[PDB]
């Protein structure tokens, strides 16, 4: 499918260059950053969507995840499904597992306080991750079948919001430096 969202999202720190490319296609080469999020996907999430990727190149040096992203409101949920990361993988409260499109994914739940989100100024809310047990390998057409995601969690008491989001494949970072080359459809 088509994607109509660009998501490039940085908080000031260092440099961040990414890229809007052709179709579903975009680059970012990122050097001594703050926190930053960028992506193509679609303006509307929703929990029937399969996405499809291909990280052609996928070279973070330190903490950055190669991540389904998105976002719901009522109640404001900020959630991931990480297929790959660099230094540091991401865990939070231990809920259960997923199987889904050939890999087993750890359910957690974190929360965030006083942080910026999709309404701007700062706010407290809640985060729903999907973790793979092992770093997905890239370079090849990947699969991510969100309802696999969407029924795990709800069977874990993880609801998601009634207002559907921003839903994008990206590429998120903090105070770490690398490059990622990603197709989306
Ligand atoms: O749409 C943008 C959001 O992506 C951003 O929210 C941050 C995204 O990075 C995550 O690591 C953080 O948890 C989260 O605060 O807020 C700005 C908004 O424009």
């Amino acid at each position: 499918a088509s994607t109509d969202y660009w998501q490039n999202w940085t908080d000031g720190g260092g440099i961040v260059n990414a890229v809007n490319g052709s179709g579903g296609n975009y680059s970012v080469n990122w050097s001594n950053t703050g926190n930053f999020v960028v992506g193509k996907g679609w303006t509307t999430g929703s929990p029937f969507r399969t996405i499809n990727y291909n990280a052609g190149v996928w070279a973070p040096n330190g903490n950055g995840y190669l991540t389904l992203y998105g976002w719901t409101r009522s109640p404001l949920i900020e959630y991931y499904v990480v297929d790959s990361w660099g230094t540091y993988r991401p865990t939070g409260t231990y809920k259960g597992t997923v199987k889904s499109d050939g890999g087993t994914y750890d359910i957690y739940t974190t929360t965030r306080y006083n942080a910026p989100s999709i309404d701007g100024d700062r706010t407290t809310f809640t985060q729903y991750w999907s973790v793979r047990q092992s770093k997905r390998p890239t370079g090849s057409n990947a699969t991510i079948t969100f309802t696999n995601h969407v029924n795990a969690w709800k069977s874990h008491g993880m609801n998601l919001g009634s207002n559907w989001a921003y839903q994008v494949m990206a590429t998120c970072g903090y105070q770490s430096s690398g490059s990622s080359n990603v197709t989306v459809w």
